[PDB]
């Protein structure tokens, strides 16, 4: 029953606004896991969860998207403590987040960016279909299962239930938030999500984020610092359309020509990941 008699804690993987996550192993089968600690004082949103009670919104969101689909991390279990909650999440091995992967390898070839991007679209779409809005889509929040070549969306600590009405609260990453939020402190789930997908695609093909200051976000002028195909630039600028309604739907993004003939996960890994893995 105790958390200690359950898992064997390992080294700290990282910490921040989300909390502190450690590498871990489940004593029983040595199944690799991650142990995330979050203080109750940090937690702002709470949920009830089916036939349950007091629980952080993060847990509610995680369980809602839980399933066989490997595009989003799986909550394996959780525990409540006097001042914190502990989340036991799955952990692919080897693994590396998109931020480190790009920091190390730099701007990705378009074929690779296509595969990776396509996989987050499927993951985000999955969340939406399950009534969950992530709100913090970014390189750091996407894990790369190097052997399988499959990406995983993580950290639902900024998410919320998907809704068709306005959002007047945001606590994700500033440099990924849309111009509606910066200017009017209001946005709609899917539109905002598409904007951050635009920032992410740009990050993938250019090695860095397109905007830094609020003034750049509001103006939305995209400058390509690396050689990027015309199709890709078009998609990117379409997602980064100043007016929300001018942004493509997920269907339009995935039907976009630059998005065609995506590589399969294993293919991707064999051609791009095993080369160094
Ligand atoms: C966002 N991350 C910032 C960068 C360092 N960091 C890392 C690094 N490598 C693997 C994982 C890792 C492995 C398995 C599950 C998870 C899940 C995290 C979550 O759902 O919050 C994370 N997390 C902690 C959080
Ligand atoms: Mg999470």
């Amino acid at each position: 029953e105790p958390l200690e008699s359950q898992y064997q804690v390992g080294p700290l993987l990282g910490s921040g606004g989300f909390g502190s996550v450690y590498s871990g192993i489940r004593v029983s089968d040595n199944l690799p896991v991650a142990i995330k600690h979050v203080e109750k004082d940090r937690i702002s949103d709470w949920g009830e969860l089916p036939n349950g009670t007091r629980v952080p919104m993060e847990v509610v969101l995680l369980k809602k998207v839980s399933s066989g689909f490997s595009g989003v991390i799986r909550l394996l279990d959780w525990f409540e403590r006097p001042d914190s909650f502990v989340l036991i999440l799955e952990r692919p091995e080897p693994v590396q987040d998109l931020f480190d992967f790009i920091t190390e390898r730099g701007a990705l070839q378009e074929e690779l960016a296509r595969s990776f991007f396509w996989q987050v679209l499927e993951a985000v779409r999955h969340c939406h279909n399950c009534g969950v809005l992530h709100r913090d889509i970014k390189d750091e929040n996407i894990l790369i299962d190097l052997n399988r070549g499959e990406l995983k969306l993580i950290d639902f600590g900024s998410g919320a239930l998907l809704k068709d009405t306005v959002y007047t609260d945001f606590d994700g990453t500033r440099v990924y938030s849309p111009p509606e939020w910066i200017r009017y402190h209001r946005y709609h789930g899917r539109s905002a999500a598409v904007w951050s997908l635009g920032i992410l695609l740009y990050d993938m093909v250019c090695g860095d984020i397109p905007f830094e200051h609020d003034e750049e976000i509001i103006r939305g002028q995209v400058f390509f610092r690396q050689r990027v195909s015309s199709e890709c630039q078009h998609l990117i600028r379409w997602c980064l359309a100043l007016r929300p309604s001018d942004r493509p739907t997920f269907e339009e993004i995935q039907n976009h020509p630059w998005m065609q003939d995506v590589l399969l996960p294993q293919e991707t890994a064999e051609i791009h990941l095993h080369s160094l893995s």
